[PDB]
């Protein structure tokens, strides 16, 4: 129940942070934070499964790289459910990008591609609330 | 040189607002909140003027179709530090679009084109920290 919102310049540097705080609509399949340079290259595509894909209550992180997915890394933790909201904070290291959740939940995913800055967010299925830079 | 980021898919119908929160360099001339369809379309360009064109200290507002600057309003009320973190929030009502301060200050700007939700917003010369959507 909604198209995700785009930003582009967002230019964030190595040490520092973004957080997003958004809505999960009750009825949510699944939703996405990419983190790139455009839609056709994610340093970081973090996809939170409801159902999904074959995927039930499963968080799957991967890159994409000129249109092409990467190898994914599957998460067991799902501190998630549907209509709740999702506070989420992405720390760029130059080894990897730190996800950590309100819940107290944290994991990593590493780069693989550094870049002196990261340009491109977006997000899908998510209704975004705030979007904050530290 | 020195623009910003640029939000796109904002979906701000009426009755709802966005406010945006960042920093003013120290060596600002002056800076700009832009909201409409796109880089050549602002249903709102919203211009904070320390010095710039002759205008010292001022606000200057209007819209763009087609690159087409139309009929400038200009206020006098200037509640802007250089070199300090700023804070404007604009809701947009069918019929004008009401533009607060931190302050407690506010004023409207008419929109000149009712869209059935605006789609952009992009910054011009101010360091952003954050956006909220409500
Ligand atoms: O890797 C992230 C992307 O995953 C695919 S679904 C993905 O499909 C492959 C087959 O190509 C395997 O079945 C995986 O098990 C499955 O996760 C999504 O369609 C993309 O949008 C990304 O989310
Ligand atoms: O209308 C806001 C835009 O104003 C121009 S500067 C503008 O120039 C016209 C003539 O072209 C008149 O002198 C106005 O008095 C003067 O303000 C800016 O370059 C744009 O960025 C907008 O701020």
């Amino acid at each position: 129940a909604s198209a995700g919102v785009a930003v582009t310049n967002l230019n964030l540097k190595p040490g520092h942070c973004v957080e997003i705080k958004g809505s999960i609509p009750p009825d949510c399949k699944g939703f996405a934070v990419n983190l790139g340079e455009d839609a056709s290259n994610f340093l970081l595509h973090f996809n939170a499964r409801f159902d999904l894909h074959g995927d039930v209550n499963k968080i799957v992180c991967n890159s994409k790289e000129a249109d092409a997915w990467g190898s994914e890394q599957r998460e067991e933790v799902f501190p998630f459910q549907q209509g709740a909201e999702v506070m989420v904070c992405f720390e760029y290291q130059t080894q990897k990008i730190i996800i950590k959740f309100s819940s107290g939940d944290q994991f990593s995913f590493p780069v693989r591609k550094v870049l002196p800055s990261i340009p491109f967010l977006s997000l899908e299925g998510l209704a975004f609330k705030s979007i904050t830079t530290e």
